């Protein structure tokens, strides 16, 4: 039987190899059967989001949700959560709203629900999602525009108040070059934020990679934790080709970067995968694990 990343990468001293799932995935194809027996940490794919949780003002959904703490918790599985507060998937209501005070009531309304209803049971929570614009400038979603840039403090401040156990993360992608401007922005802004003692406890990288990429998380993954955060991760890793020596040079970012606690990839198999044309997960279409895992395997060996 094949090894367990997850045991080998905690056996190098880190937290968790885990994966982003769902309901209907644990209850189809070997996604249940990989989890249990390869990952230490599950994230809701969707099932979290805002869309998925508050649909309307107050008005929350969390059977999704509920299912996948409560099978996390029954197979002994770290769980991740988030994003609580991201533009891409906001319903339409949050984004008619024009009011500083509304919003602000609104988004910390909807941090307090989600953390309080999984209050102790959650390790990550991923607070502030793709805050930032390519140039490093602060993207201009409903929250930027109405509240402006306090809402990420605000965010984090809430955040904390909700659950003080959670590990409270912003997440990003296209920091996977140390010299993007992208991957210094978020570095500067969360250096300022923590100083002024904003609670961000870790920095996770959206971490979707073309072909030959991995060797630059080498570089970009220290730079993002040089911005003084207790924990930085790598995120929804997905890598076009999933050739082995991309997934490898990510695993040794994360081994060579302390502060690193782990990654998540963006799935299990390669047709379940928001990008299957590229076969870019550990699994393929058979749950046959791929050259990739393997290699991930043997690069984690002691
Ligand atoms: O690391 N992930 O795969 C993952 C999936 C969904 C999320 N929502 N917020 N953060 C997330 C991370």
């Amino acid at each position: 039987a094949a090894q367990s990343i997850d045991q080998l990468i905690k056996a190098r001293g880190k937290v968790y190899f885990g994966v982003a799932t769902d309901q209907n995935r644990l209850t189809t194809g070997k996604n249940a059967a990989i989890i249990k027996a390869d990952f230490g940490m599950v994230w809701p794919e969707n099932s979290m989001q805002w869309d998925a949780t508050e649909p309307s003002q107050g008005n929350f959904n969390f059977a999704g949700a509920d299912y996948l703490v409560n099978w996390a918790q029954q197979n002994g599985k770290l769980i991740g959560g988030g994003c609580l507060v991201w533009h891409r998937h906001l319903p339409s209501w949050v984004s008619s709203i024009t009011d500083k005070n509304t919003l602000t009531n609104v988004m910390k309304n909807h941090i307090t629900t989600l953390m309080t209803r999984y209050k102790g049971k959650i390790r990550n929570w991923d607070v502030v999602g793709e805050a930032f614009n390519e140039d490093g400038s602060l993207r201009q979603t409903v929250f930027l525009n109405v509240i402006g840039e306090d809402y990420i403090p605000i965010a984090f401040q809430t955040a904390r108040a909700a659950d003080p156990n959670a590990k409270l993360y912003i997440m990003d992608y296209n920091l996977d070059s140390a010299s993007y401007p992208k991957t210094q922005a978020i570095v500067n802004r969360v250096k300022q934020w923590r100083a002024a003692g904003v609670p961000i406890d870790g920095i996770g990288s959206q971490t979707h990679l073309s072909a030959g990429q991995g060797a630059g998380v080498l570089q970009a993954l220290p730079l993002l934790a040089s911005a003084g955060t207790p924990e930085v991760s790598i995120l929804m890793l997905d890598v076009a080709g999933a050739s082995p020596t991309d997934y490898v040079n990510v695993v040794n970012a994360c081994l060579n970067v302390q502060s690193c606690v782990g990654i998540t990839v963006f799935g299990v198999a390669d047709p379940d995968s928001w990008r299957a044309s590229t076969t870019p997960l550990l699994f393929d279409g058979n749950f046959n694990p791929k050259p990739a895992y393997n290699a991930i395997v043997q690069d984690l060996q002691q």
